């Protein structure tokens, strides 16, 4: 009880990154953490909110693949310390050093990220912000799921978001199968190694596009190597129709049966 990690005991370092919901420095409690805080003297009323809102979907996890949750800070400032990645984002290694991993690698990267999405899913959470970015690969080998900004309990980054999604239909589209959508843009990048419409260079048309149905990931540049069974499954993650996508534990037994017969 009380994940309230007693004040002054934390110790903040470097700059890693930041955003609109605070910024992310590499701190010390116990070892290396990740401390993200929020540094504006006196919270606000909506903040507190964005504060105690994670915080309180952080502690429902206890998984293997998404990221450690340690603790929370008031005191000084509020914070949120989650243990240390060691190793870069699913992100990172495939579009900015181009890391080549075997295509079994990958359809690991695939089954472990969906074993933490249907752990999510099951304690009845949804992220609402899956991306190649929020992937962080461990030690090189073990798939933490991070950035719970928005997970709830029921940004320009819209290359994961389902049209569903961005053509704010009414206002709750969200749900697991926008997650699935955004599941389906991430073996995109797996497979074919690229983003989403790297073609178009504006936001507003690729927003209004693909809301609108007129654009679509192009399918027809996979590897030629990937899964036939695994090809299929990403354009159900993807289907234009939210109600057809499956959802994650049908997704985890499919990665599963086509991980047997691969073969070698």
């Amino acid at each position: 009880d009380d994940w309230e990690i007693p004040d002054g005991q934390i110790t903040v370092g470097q700059r890693i990154g930041s955003g609109s919901f605070g910024t992310v420095y590499k701190g010390k409690w116990h070892g290396d953490v990740a401390v993200k805080m929020l540094n504006v003297t006196a919270p606000t009323p909506q903040q507190l909110q964005a504060f105690k809102n994670e915080v309180g979907v952080l502690r429902k996890t206890r998984h293997v693949n998404i990221l450690l949750f340690m603790g929370y800070s008031t005191k000084p400032q509020l914070a949120i310390v989650t243990q240390w990645c060691e190793g870069s984002s699913l992100y990172h290694h495939l579009h900015i050093i181009e890391t080549k991993f075997e295509m079994i690698k990958l359809i690991d990267i695939a089954r472990q990220t969906a074993q933490g999405m249907d752990y999510l899913h099951a304690k009845s959470i949804i992220h609402r912000d899956l991306k190649s970015n929020n992937i962080f690969l461990h030690e090189d080998l073990t798939v933490k799921i991070g950035d719970f900004g928005l997970a709830t309990v029921k940004s320009g980054s819209i290359l994961w978001m389902a049209p569903e999604v961005i053509r704010m239909q009414d206002k709750n589209p969200y749900s697991f199968q926008s997650d699935v959508y955004a599941f389906g843009i991430v073996l995109y990048e797996l497979m074919t190694g690229q983003l989403p419409y790297s073609n178009i260079n504006n936001r507003d048309q690729i927003i209004f596009m693909v809301g609108r149905g007129y654009l679509s990931p192009d399918l027809s540049k996979v590897r030629s190597n990937c899964p036939k069974a695994m090809k299929r499954l990403m354009a159900e993650c993807l289907k234009k129709k939210r109600d057809e996508r499956p959802l994650f534990p049908q997704i985890l037994a499919s990665i599963e049966l086509l991980a047997r017969s691969l073969p070698k």
